[PDB]
């Protein structure tokens, strides 16, 4: 008959060439039953070296005599495999199969994936390019002679083509730090789930997508599904706050709003006719345009967004990429949502520019705040190393861009900022916000990083920590780390 010669399935590493999978050849055992129906006195020795029961493999062995294959066991490790071989029973036959292995383990496990028994990829990296690892399987011909005795050169009728290998847009150094250090952030504020992203703001490379809780791909025999979801790819969430810079870029592009302009916020509520629109901070009687972004107020940015119309957000939100495909491919990536309604009222407005009317991802919010850094030039997302700059798209005027970083560094940096998120030795932009959702709390931090030439964005995203700023500290030490490793140069001295 014919056996299928499994294929070398392709390498992933990590953008400096990390093994991140790795096809690990096994030992796999078939037998002629035929064969081995004429030594059954080995067959004790022979069952326990496979790892069976002596009756259950005995049964087995007669209830499918008639057959002249079948297979003993799939994947054993070397040493089990040679100590069968060793025994040299009639009728015994090993052929080499490849095991996946993963040497980070839960670090990046989320965006690797992991593959089937027959070692086909299910999530992640190993299902969005398994055309591209898995390569082609071979086929090998069971040759008899006679009286049905297995000819011991076997012969290949066709020859198995390998996978190819792949190098992920992932820097292992970065993700182990925001792996670690998001743990950390769980087990303290007892939340229970979390997400990280870091971002080349001009590549557009992913350079580290951590998750918790996550699981070993490496242990799959009781894996739950809450550790499972790629919660950077999947959750999405009101943006809340952290969406209220492209309001500002919105404001600042309509040439009817400069920095410096105030506006009435008195006394941090609103009425918009039967709804109430409330600032946290409602100790506060007028804000210019930085400190509406500072104090995170609802009424601020809701008047301002009265002033320049609903269409003109709309437009800087859907060009940074919230609630669109990111094109990634990855499964199970979910694209949110942006509001459409051809007519736009105060209400609807409103919560549009001040993030409660959207749903957006981790990953996407961080490729808004990449547009941001990049100096309002969007770069299309990729999980794999670019081999260099790509085409860039202008969505943010470069001073309108130039003008949104500083006052984001303004909320880290100035009076009744979040001092939290420094960086110490590094000037550091970001927005924090808060994301709640009804049913009948996620703790949000984006910035980026040097503010006086940004490198890196970053996406901190911490569930249910409360039943807050509890991801700004998370920023900060991450952030410096990450500057760190793959070196920037201090600003900050």
């Amino acid at each position: 008959r014919h056996i299928a010669i499994p294929a070398h399935r392709g390498l992933i590493t990590d953008r400096n060439g990390e093994p991140l999978a790795v096809s690990t050849p096994v030992t796999t055992l078939w037998a002629n039953p035929k064969e081995l129906m004429t030594a059954k006195e080995r067959w004790p020795q022979l069952a326990a070296a496979l790892g069976q029961d002596t009756k259950l493999f005995a049964d087995r062995i007669e209830q499918n005599a008639e057959r002249e294959f079948i297979y003993l066991v799939r994947g054993l490790t070397p040493e089990q495999g040679e100590g069968v071989i060793a025994l040299k029973v009639p009728g015994v036959y090993s052929i080499e199969e490849f095991r996946r292995f993963y040497p980070a383990g839960e670090v990046v496990a989320h965006a690797v994936g992991f593959t089937d028994v027959d070692d086909r990829g299910r999530e992640g990296i190993e299902l969005a390019f398994d055309e591209w690892l898995a390569g082609v399987p071979g086929k090998r011909q069971v040759l008899k002679d006679r009286r049905g005795r297995v000819i011991k050169d076997v012969q290949v009728t066709k020859n198995a083509k390998p996978g190819k290998t792949l190098a992920l847009s992932i820097d292992l150094r970065l993700q182990y730090l925001a792996h670690r250090e998001l743990r950390n952030a769980l087990l303290e504020n007892g939340a229970k789930a979390g997400s990280l992203v870091i971002m080349d703001v001009k590549t557009g490379e992913i350079l580290a997508m951590t998750n918790q809780p996550t699981y070993n791909p490496n242990n799959r025999r009781n894996l739950q599904p809450a550790a499972m979801r790629n919660r950077a790819m999947i959750d999405v969430f009101e943006p809340g706050s952290t969406v209220k810079p492209f309001s500002m870029s919105a404001a600042l592009a309509s040439g009817r709003w400069k920095p410096s302009d105030i506006v009435d916020v008195y006394p941090g509520t609103l009425q918009i006719g039967r709804y109430t629109i409330r600032d946290v901070s409602r100790n506060s009687r007028q804000l210019d345009l930085t400190g509406i972004l500072i104090k995170s107020s609802n009424v601020g940015i809701s008047k301002i967004a009265f002033d320049i119309g609903a269409e003109s957000i709309y437009s800087v939100m859907q060009q940074v990429g919230l609630g669109q495909d990111t094109g990634l491919g990855f499964p199970g990536e979910r694209v949110g949502n942006l509001p459409n309604h051809r007519k736009w009222p105060k209400a609807e407005t409103a919560t549009l520019a001040y993030g409660y009317g959207l749903s957006v991802t981790a990953i996407q919010l961080a490729h808004a705040y990449a547009a941001l850094a990049n100096d309002g030039k969007s770069v299309p997302l990729s999980m794999t190393r670019v081999d260099r700059v790509p085409d860039g798209v202008q969505v943010i005027s470069p001073e309108v861009a130039s003008t949104v970083q500083g006052m984001l560094q303004q909320v880290v940096e100035a009076q009744g900022g979040v001092f939290r998120a420094q960086v110490p030795g590094y000037h550091a932009a970001g927005k924090s916000g808060t994301a709640r959702k009804v049913s009948v709390y996620r703790s949000l931090f984006a910035g980026f990083a040097p503010a006086t030439d940004p490198r890196i964005a970053m996406v901190v995203v911490i569930d249910e920590p409360s039943k807050g700023l509890v991801s700004a500290p998370v920023f900060s030490k991450v952030m410096a780390g990450a500057l760190r490793l793959m070196n920037v140069p201090p600003d900050n001295l």
